[PDB]
Order: structure tokens, then sequence, then C-alpha cells
């Protein structure tokens, strides 16, 4: 309330980690509220989407496609830092879908390169929100170059489903969605630029199509499989943190479900249970819960199979454990 | 429900008011059910909708785009006299998605110019409905010349929460959406045409593309900004009425949140809350309820940013009252 | 749970029919648990899809665009034989959105032509549900040249609405929407192949404009109207499952709504009520409930109204009965 009861709040430096992996925190709250503190530094990158060496101009949170995923209680207070280097030649700034006032924040966060802010909200609604950068006439510009993440707000007490029930996950994983659109020359190669400015025409013109040239998680084709791909085992509870700052998506876990689905991202509006495909509008974030009954290995994606399979919207996750014949079994193998 | 009862209901006729406002009306109804008379001309007029001059050749219930909101009580009937002046060229109808039967009355409703209706229903569902012109064959093409609108029937108790609370708002805003498909020569330029007709069969090419080349508020680019800007007060309770009658859309409060949310539009189902972007698809409306914690400018947009900033969909709220800095404070404003 | 356990359940071998009419079947289980048989042969067959005679290189489970829709009870074990003939060209396999496990079963059931196999899975989660063919590296191409449908998986105790009240259906159909990419030469004329291979490159570059040429309910335009429309009485309890496995819908009944509707298809999920239109995202399956009050033509549609009568997304109701003038009256009939 008073500014003299927040200074007397205890104050906690959280040390930030790249996507899909979240910082370390509590899901119930350890005290009363908190002052929370993160740190994170806005860094203009060329970054590489695809096997074809197609090229984005990147404007990274923490020089990530998406930002880091932030974590608080609900009512605790996020305090950033935000840092432009004088290396940028943009102005940034950011906008919490979480915050109430001057437009998010970004109102207050107008960052030139040499500059940095500190911007203080109260977190007051639990769920999921996102974050995004906000230069006024380059708005869309910034957040399909990549400038954009999430926060978590949880409620004090944890996650529970719609009848109070406790659900507390044992792994947490962040995938932010990307719609880039790159310009491509008269031969439909794509074009690689010198400069973040240097691309702007060129860009604008393919946005104003709406159809993006690549739909990627964790910002290139691929990310997010390999020597990447998530991990659990059967047994496991593990939530998956979903953002898409600018377009629709709608998430399905291939071989799995999506055992209690926060789809408006809202923690306070009952989730949805055993969805197969769930739906997220560009401009929020969701958020699956999940218990793995089966190993091997699983494809999370965008359910649109083009936007998936063809744009790059395609994740994995490898599951160790053993095999449930009574769930599912081959009776008769592929065969004459 | 017999001959006799619906005779002896009180009529009431009620004066309309071009979007976003809307006409008098009580939130819990006055008396018992009535038939509530309304009546629209129809009007088919070149409007411009951008900052270019860009035009169109509307056709618009009562002028507007969108057409005005009627609001009537669960129960009462809605009769609505329809005309169609000689002075237009085209025979036009009107389908209510809250009536039942006959194409929610576009089979009952076509008038040529030159023709009037009177058409009669009983509300029979509580929520937001759009309604839209729809001659048979040319449906898509009234509808997206903006022949469009939407209606609220509310609960003959008011509105109220998840858990039967009261939920009483002080001002209520109407924001139709509405996605343009305007045809451009070789040379990228809009065309111009001299009867509405005569642009047919360029448009619908351009209608195919599912890409529209506007998305705006209210009928143009900028509608709903500046000096024409929606208000409010720190404290207010502001219903936000919103529609599309031909394509998704995810409205987003920028600097705020949807407290509660009817994103179905439909008031016997519960609304999401502590929303940060909702999703209206298209042929509905859907209603967000929110009472502003601070002052200042915000953007009330379609969170598809591109959408937002680069085709239209966008518009303001100017905000009077005392800044809270318990909610949001800048703790180091930008310096270097 | 043991092999052996299942070996003792009864079993029952169904006889499917084609879409959008649904094979025999109870809404409340016929006593215990048991094995329901089916049996599917892959068909790739060539479709004229519009009345210009465009056809496809179709890829059909059971023959059907799209294929029929199997019906069991949660906790009831479905057990399909997959059969790929030795006229087809490719591998196909199933992936079942109600399964859990190799990537729904997709990963157990990849069948070379000449092959068959026998799947079996624990029908765990009560909903509809979409199946559809997903070889590695050839998923959208296999999904968009038809091959899916949906499955439904009724509660034990029949449905119910969101407070417990039982809610039973005089009739049920099942709309499969399927979005079609078309090639088109230098005059606008869609393209035919001598086999489905040489289709291939040029499907896929469409394909990538996220813009599908058609969409279709039953794999053609008007396929559901005329004497193919569907039909109902006043009085009458229906129920429609509709699926689309790759794109988004948003289902609306011109005239009537949806009482009822499990937007995401989950019958653990509460249904809303009152819809005017609902919303499914491709990947999955959704379900709407109504009774029908006036008799007439309806026109049930995808409301993205450019869908609906350009590309071909709009069936027909017939419904028998007498008009409700209490619901709907014509005060004044077109006229001067
Ligand atoms: O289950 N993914 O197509
Ligand atoms: O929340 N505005 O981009
Ligand atoms: O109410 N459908 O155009
Ligand atoms: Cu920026
Ligand atoms: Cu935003
Ligand atoms: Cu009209
Ligand atoms: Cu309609
Ligand atoms: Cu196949
Ligand atoms: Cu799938």
């Amino acid at each position: 309330a008073t500014a003299a009861e927040i200074a007397a709040l205890p104050r906690q430096k959280v040390e930030l980690v790249d996507p899909p992996f979240v910082h370390a925190h509590s899901q119930v709250a350890e005290g009363g509220p908190k002052v929370v503190e993160f740190t994170m530094v806005i860094e203009e990158k060329k970054i590489v989407i695809d096997d074809a060496g197609t090229e984005v101009h990147a404007m990274a949170f923490n020089g990530t496609v998406p930002g880091p995923l932030m974590v608080v209680h609900q009512d605790d207070y996020l305090e950033l830092t935000l840092i432009n280097p004088e290396t940028n030649t943009l102005m940034h700034n950011i906008d919490f879908h979480a915050a109430t006032g001057a437009l998010g924040g970004g109102g207050l966060t107008e960052i030139n390169p040499g500059e940095k802010t500190i911007l203080r909200f109260k977190a007051t609604k639990p769920g999921v929100f996102v974050y995004h950068c906000a230069p006024p006439g380059m708005v869309p510009w910034h957040v399909v170059s990549g400038m954009n993440g999430a926060i978590m707000v949880l409620p004090r007490e944890g996650l529970h489903d719609g009848k109070g029930k406790a659900l507390t996950y044992d792994k947490i994983y962040y995938v932010g969605e990307q719609d880039f659109y790159v310009p491509r020359d008269e031969n439909g190669k794509y074009k690689k630029y010198e400069a973040p400015g240097d691309a702007y025409e060129d860009t604008v013109k393919v946005m104003r199509t709406l159809t993006p040239t690549h739909v990627v998680f964790n910002g290139a084709v691929g990310a997010l499989t390999g020597d990447k791909a998530m991990t659990a085992a059967v047994g496991e509870k593990v939530l998956i943190v979903h953002s898409q700052a600018n377009r629709d998506t709608r998430p399905h876990l291939i071989g799995g479900h999506g055992d209690y689905v926060w789809a408006t991202g809202k923690f306070n509006t009952p989730p949805d249970v055993d969805q197969e495909t769930w739906f997220i509008p560009g401009g929020a974030a969701g958020a699956a819960f999940y218990t793995f009954q089966q190993p091997g290995i699983y494809a999370y994606v965008n359910h649109n199979l083009i936007e998936a399979f063809e744009l790059g919207a395609a994740a994995h996750f490898k599951v160790t454990g053993e095999w449930n014949d009574d769930l599912m079994t081959s009776v008769l193998a592929p065969s004459g």
C-alpha cells in the first residue's frame, strides 16, 4: 500500500536462465510478499532460424528469443532493471501484460542505447502473462523480431485444479513461439542485411501479408529437438508454459494430452481437462499440466501441421520409463 | 406463452445512438417483459476508411459501421422495423444470432430498395450477439462491406460473476471490428468504383486470399483514437462489448485486463477472469468488464499487433484520476 | 491391466458407417468395459471436390473424407485393424488423439502398401478426438489430403450437462471439415495430376501460403446439402460432432444455437451454453447439443463467411414441424 510498507518488504535477487528452463523458485510462496528483482540486458543480434542459413535481426531480452520466464507469487512486486547497451541502435521498452498502468510499463521504460531504467509493479493477478517491447510506432516490428517473453505469477498456495486439489509439478518448461517474416529476393531466397534498420522496410511488407515465413519455438527451427529436446520420465508431472505475443497457436502433445490446461493462462479461471489440442490467442500465454504415462519420444507442436512441420513449430520430449501395455499395445505389428 | 399474454405486453420504442455509445437502458430489468421496438434504415454509401483517403462502398444499418447496439432483457421481444430506401441498389435483410428460426430472421426480412419489413423475435438467451445482413448468394460481401452489428440481451437480473455476485458497470461501449478487402491495381493503389456492384468481382478475389487490407474499429483507422478516444476514470467499471461478424479477433486492453470476460458472449456461461488477452471467433460478440485502477492513455487493440498497428485495429481510452504507486512505479526513470 | 484381464473382456465387432452418419451405439454403457473392434482399409483415390470438377488425389480411411466416427465408452479398449492395400503407393499409419503412447499409435502402425496392423489402446479420457495419418516427414501432406477423422469416447453414463443433469440426444451427425490446397495454372484454373506424386511439390507451395483453396464438409463443396442435407424435427435433440485435424474452425447453426457446446470436445470440461458461434482449434474435435424449436432450412457453417460461402464450408439441415410464432414472427412482410 504505502511506500513505507513496500520499503519494509524483504527483497530477493533472482538469477534468470535461458528458455526452455525456468529460474529456481518455490511453487508455494516461502514467506510474505517480497520485492523480487530481475535484470535483463537487451541485445540486438543476428540469429539463424533454419538450416538454410536464414537470418533474423533479433531484439532479444537477456539475449534470447523468447526472453526468460520470470517467476513471482501473487502480490509480490516484480522489479526489473532493464538495460539498453550503447551497442544497440534502437530505443526499447517493456510492456508486462501482468502489470496495471502506463501501457503495462512501456510508457515508463523507454530507454535509448546507453540508458537503463528500473520498473516496479505489483503482480496482483495469478497466471502466466506475456511481456514484450512496444516502442510507439514500431510495436509489431519489435515483437516479431523476437522481443517478447512471459512471466508466471503463481498463487501463494501454488497451483490447484478446479476442485481445489493441489497440482504440484516436478518439471517446468517455457516454450516461446515466434512468428517471423523474412523478406525474399526476386528468386525466393531469404535476404540478409547488414543492420536492423536495413531490413525494416522489406520486413514490414511481409508482415502486412499476415503470413509468416517461419513459426518457431525458442528462436529457430529445431531449437527444441535433439540435444535440446525436453525430457521427463513416466510418472513425472510436467508443466509446459507456452507464449505467443502476436499470433494464435494451438498446442498439442503428440502421444499425450493436456491433463489440465489453463488455456487463458489465468489461474483463477478453472483449467480445462483431458485436452487433446488447446488454443492460445496471439498476445497471451497459456499453461498445461500433464503426467507422463508412456516412455518414448513425443512431439509438442502447434497443431496446424503446416506451421508445425513446414514452418518450424515443433519440439520434442524424450521420456524414460516402462511401457504400459494396458494403455496401448501392438496386437499385430505391421505385417503382411 | 399464449396469444392473449403476448398481445398484452407493453410496447416500448427505443431511440438508437451511433457506436461506440449505447442507448439508455437499465441493467436490471424494469418491470416485466415488453416488446422493445427499434427502427433502422439501411444506407449504401461511400466511406473513407484510412488516412490515405481509401474509399469503400459501405452497406450499413442505421448508416454506421458497425450497426448500433440494441439492448433488451431476456424474454423481452425485439421488434425491428427495417427500411431499405428506394435510393439503394441492393436487396438486404437481417440475421439476428440472438433469434431462433428462419436463418435468424434473414428468411423473413428480404427487402428490395423501396421496401420495409417488421420482424419480431423473443430474446430467449442472455448474452451479446452479432446481427448481420445475409442476402442468399452474397452473404460474405454484405457482411464485409460493413453490414453487421450486435445486440445485448441482459439477464433480467443484470450481470453476475461466477458465484452470483452482481457486476454493475458505470459505462458501456460497443466496439465493432471490421475486416475490409479493398482491391488494388497493378501499381498497388487501392481502386475506386462507381457503384457497389462494380467492385464485386475484384473484392471477392481479395476476400478469397483471407487477408484483409484493413482491420478497423468503428469503421475506420483511428476511429476510436485522439479526440474520439473512449473515456473512464480510476475506480470506474466499464463494460466493453466487442464483435466480429466474419473473422476472429483477440481483444486486449494495454495497461489493463479483462477482470471478467464472457469471451463467448453468453451470460449463462461463467466468465473467465483476470484476462490479459481474450479471443472472440468470427461470427460472435464477446464482453469484458474492467474496473480502471490507473489514469492515463490506454490502447485497446486486436492483439495480432500487425493487425492492430499496421492494419488499423487499435483504439484509445483516456482515463482521469490518481496514479497508484503501489500498483506500478518507476524506481529509476530512463537514464544513462 | 494385465493382458489376461483384457483378453477376458467381452469383445464386440462394429460395422462403421460413412459420415455424416454414425454407427449404432448406446449412450449409456452396455455393461462393463469391452474390447471394441473396428477395421479400416486405406484407399488412395481421386475425388471431385466441387461442381467445376476439381479433383484431389485423396488419402482416405475407409475410403471417405473424413474417415468414419468410431464410438466407444470410457475405459473400453479400441482395437483397430488398419489395412494398407497392395494397390496403394504410400506408407500410412494412424495417430489417435484419444490414445496414450507412441505418438498416438502412429509409431506402432506404420504399414507399407500390402501390410496391415492391429493397434489396441485404452480410451481413458471421455470426449470427441481427432485421428489422422502421420507418416514421419510427410505429416501435413497426408492430413490435408483427407487422411483424418474423429472418434467419440462417451462417458460410461452417457452425456450430462455441467451440473450433472443427463443429456440424451435423439440423433447424431459427424461433420468432418477439410482444408484443401489445390494448385492452379497461369489461367487460375485448378490443376489435375496423373499420379498423386506429380502434385506434391505444387501442393506444398500452396500449403505454405496457409490459405486453403477449399474448406469443405464431408469432402466436397455442397456435400451436405440438397438431398444430402442433414435432417431433424421440431423438438428433436441433435448432437453434432465437428472435427478439423489441421486448421481452426468456428461452427455456427444459422437460425439456431449450440445449447450445450463442448467446444474443446472433452466431456470432463463443462460445456459452454447458449452459443451463437463456437471455436474448434485445428487438431481437435468439438461437439454441440441442440434441441430444434423451429421448422425450415438451416445452414450449418464455419462462420468465417468467406470460408463458408466462397470456400465451401456450409451444410444444410431440413427440419420438419410447426412454426413457433412466439419465438419469431414476421409482423410486416417485405412491402412498400
Ligand atoms: O498429434 N499431432 O499431429
Ligand atoms: O499489450 N499491448 O501490446
Ligand atoms: O448466421 N450465419 O451467417
Ligand atoms: Cu524493442
Ligand atoms: Cu501486448
Ligand atoms: Cu445487406
Ligand atoms: Cu451469422
Ligand atoms: Cu497416410
Ligand atoms: Cu495430431
